[PDB]
């Protein structure tokens, strides 16, 4: 007679119950992906930190390296100064044309991967 | 009597506290997904700028090597009469020539680019 | 009257426990692309990073080969030009014959520190 609210009221109390439960499952697995999300954005940070070194060391080496090229095309073009020069004794298809420095262009390209890092620290 | 209407008490609290928590929930979802998106936008950004600064240092890598290997031609030359270069310099590996990976380095230009348009799939 | 003020609530208890059960199966549907979003955010760090690192190590590679021959020449044209007071002298430079860095080895140790974070993702 009453037992048509008690055993009903039993199965909603079972059921929040269970609710409870599959909260506490999403609770730890929202507090895990932070964690990892976290991981991800450190693993970025020092990636682009490492990676940038490399690029600015072969930059640098890259821009000394030319200036010495340029001295010595200066110095074989005065060795041949009889023959014409490098133009005239080595003969390629373009030979003699320059050596791009792109040395700031890639100093900024450093910079622009620094200030997306700098980010990371705001977010 | 007063036992049925104080469980339904008990229990409309604890909707009222599922409820919040549930809340609280879909407000860590949203923080989380707006997290995610703002990550992928500096990977792209930065493999961006990177490759950007791998595509000229391998450029004038390549050029760089294309007049020192004339410069040595030029100066094998000048050297005819004592032997070229690899005679008057005096090394365990003189004559070693210069590799020229452009075409590697651009192929790795190629594949992080190709995964940055993925992104563009999600 | 007094059998109403019962059923009445009891339905709109259960009807709210309805829509509280489908909220939370949007929230694991949520959690779940969520968590498969970040394992390919992962992939594409580790393959973003492995390409970057070969192409570094060829630049590196390559960069010092070049050197390596730069050096040779600036011996060889300074003793072409040695009478003349070697290539210092002619080329007339604010520093000119400077030595020229060799950072392979540092450039080398960037390459390792990526892998080493790189390798971590399988550890996790």
């Amino acid at each position: 007679e009453n037992l048509y609210f008690q055993g009903n009221m039993k199965q909603i109390e079972d059921k929040i119950e269970e609710i409870l439960s599959k909260i506490y499952h999403i609770e730890n697995e929202i507090a895990r992906i932070k964690k990892l999300i976290g991981a991800i954005a450190s693993k970025i940070i020092k990636t682009a930190n490492y990676t940038t070194n490399a690029l600015f060391l072969l930059n640098k080496e890259e821009s000394e390296i030319r200036d010495h090229v340029v001295e010595h095309e200066l110095a074989l073009n005065y060795l041949l100064a009889h023959q014409g020069g490098l133009c005239n004794v080595v003969k390629g298809p373009m030979c003699s044309s320059d050596i791009d420095d792109f040395s700031k262009n890639v100093s900024d390209m450093i910079d622009k991967v620094h200030e997306e890092m700098k980010k990371f620290y705001h977010e």
